[PDB]
């Protein structure tokens, strides 16, 4: 499963190979996959919608809301960036620690949600242990500033 605290897991060559085998299929339809993931998260955890002021007052037809679609792709693109540089641990650390600080003080998001959205991200793309490890690294780092 996905964890959000403790030492960072290490992605093996095997892990990276599996991730790189599965990702292209998702990436090629990033708009709809990214949207589906966020919508699923909001359906499973309606109480999490309060964490997105840009669409927190929006009810019904979220799929057509520009703020919802944009929020979804911004999250997806960050994951895409990380996958694109799995060989550079330092870059991933630096980048995500900075983002962690922004979510804490600027976006004022409760770090408890990262793991929940990530779980839905993984199940949506039918990812396996390899992706859970990837998202564990991502969540631990996004939770680091808290
Ligand atoms: C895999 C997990 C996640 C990743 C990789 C991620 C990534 C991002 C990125 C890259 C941005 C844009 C940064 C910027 O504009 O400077 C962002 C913004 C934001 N994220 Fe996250 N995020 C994640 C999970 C969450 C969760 C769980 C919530 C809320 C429950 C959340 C709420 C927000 C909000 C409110 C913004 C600000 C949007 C805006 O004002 O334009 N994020 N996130």
């Amino acid at each position: 499963p996905i964890i959000d605290q403790g030492p960072l897991p290490t992605l093996t060559d095997g892990d990276k190979k599996a991730i790189n085998k599965i990702w292209p299929k998702i990436y090629k339809e990033y708009e709809q996959y990214s949207l589906n993931i966020l919508l699923r998260f909001l359906k499973c955890f309606p109480q999490a919608q309060a964490s997105f002021p840009k669409f927190s007052t929006k009810k019904s037809n979220l799929e057509q809301d520009p703020e919802v679609k944009h929020q979804a792709v911004v999250i997806f693109n960050k994951v895409n960036e990380i996958i694109n540089s799995m060989d550079n641990q330092e870059e991933i650390i630096k980048s995500l620690k900075d983002l962690s600080q922004k979510h804490k003080t600027v976006f004022k998001v409760d770090s408890i949600w990262f793991k929940e959205l990530s779980s839905i991200f993984v199940s949506t793309i039918d990812g396996g242990a390899e992706f859970e490890k990837l998202f564990s690294i991502i969540c631990i780092l996004l939770r680091s500033a808290y």
